[PDB]
């Protein structure tokens, strides 16, 4: 396997199947069919490629989000909430998403990132949210969706989505009353 | 004469604190609490049973620490329980670790029951305040925003975390009850 790109990938791989704790060069090495040697020369360390990796990781979501079509009023928004919620895989073990943020607190170059792809994703809401929305809607919504996330995460109850956005749904109905009600 | 189990288990949270749940020891507890490692095997088995003690003492602290805190009435009395609410988070020390002892309780399924009916007791000391005519499942929405403000402010802190809790909080209260005032702190 060649490219950076391709390398930074099989390494986001293996970070979410061992965490941030366990991630190893070899590790990488075995998962990208090269070298523990290789990933030496082309990201000098573990550390120094977790920084990439997470580099990788604020560039995705921002290119993800950025292009997300913008559709108008309050389902417009409603819209975005679904596609934005519904990315998140749940499908192996979600808890280690606790342990890399954990981690990403402790060291400031993947604090500083883990700031970055929070304030990327309160932006993207920003700019989905139609005239008329309360001030600072976009800070309540990313608290709700990681608020319900972490809710489910602990207790959980049927699909992450579901959780999330039926209080995505119940919060939409508080900021615009006078919208017909928000289909889940 | 004897340490109490409570003091026992209070300098045991404390650690747990300060090194998280990977490098919480026996040792660090002893070291805490003036007392041996031998006496800490004697009273409380092994490190995860001390934990799962420590863990059933937090639930008993959460479910006492709200009936402790004054009912009021109205969307003000639930502002103010809100208020005191959020305000009962200790930010003395590093916060980073409660996200760490969350996924370290995620793993130990003895551990995440308890985490469960810590947030259990939470959710519905919420909902035990809500005024009529709060929106339905209002307790799940306002312990969602708690946590993902907290959140918020752990990953990017830009002043008091109860500061950037409680602006949304009242910002949601906002909506919540509309034919009410502004919820001033
Ligand atoms: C702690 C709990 C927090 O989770 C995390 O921070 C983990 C650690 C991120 O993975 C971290 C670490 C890592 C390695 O994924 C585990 C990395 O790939 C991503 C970009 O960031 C998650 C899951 C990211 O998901 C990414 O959302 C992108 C829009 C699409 C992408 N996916 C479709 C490809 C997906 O993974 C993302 C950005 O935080 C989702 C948005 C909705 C949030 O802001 C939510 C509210 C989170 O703050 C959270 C759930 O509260
Ligand atoms: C991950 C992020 C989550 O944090 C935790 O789970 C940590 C790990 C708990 O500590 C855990 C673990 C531990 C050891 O403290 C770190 C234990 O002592 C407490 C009871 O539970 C916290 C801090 C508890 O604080 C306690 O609130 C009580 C009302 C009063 C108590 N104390 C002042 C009287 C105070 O500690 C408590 C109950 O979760 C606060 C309420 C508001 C929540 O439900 C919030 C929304 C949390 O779910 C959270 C912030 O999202
Ligand atoms: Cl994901
Ligand atoms: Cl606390």
């Amino acid at each position: 396997l060649k490219s950076d790109d391709e390398v930074l990938e099989a390494a986001t791989v293996v970070l979410k199947r061992c965490g941030p704790i366990e991630f190893t060069l070899s590790g990488v090495a075995k998962e990208v069919g090269l070298s523990r040697a290789a990933l030496i020369q082309r990201f000098t360390n573990r550390d120094t490629l977790l920084v990439r990796m997470m580099e990788r990781g604020v560039e995705q979501v921002r290119h993800y989000l950025n292009a997300i079509p913008i559709g108008a009023g309050p389902q417009g928004l409603w819209e975005f909430l679904q596609v934005l919620v519904r990315s998140m895989n749940t499908r192996n073990d979600f808890s280690v998403n606790y342990l890399i943020s954990w981690y990403e607190l402790q060291v400031p170059e993947l604090r500083t990132l883990a700031i970055q792809r929070n304030r990327a994703v309160v932006e993207g809401i920003r700019k989905r949210l139609p005239p008329g929305a309360p001030a600072a809607a976009e800070l309540l919504l990313h608290s709700v969706i990681a608020g319900a996330t972490m809710q489910w995460a602990v207790d959980p109850d049927g699909e992450l989505a579901d959780h999330v956005l039926a209080q995505i749904a119940a919060i939409l109905c508080l900021m615009f009353p006078e919208h017909d009600d928000f289909q889940l």
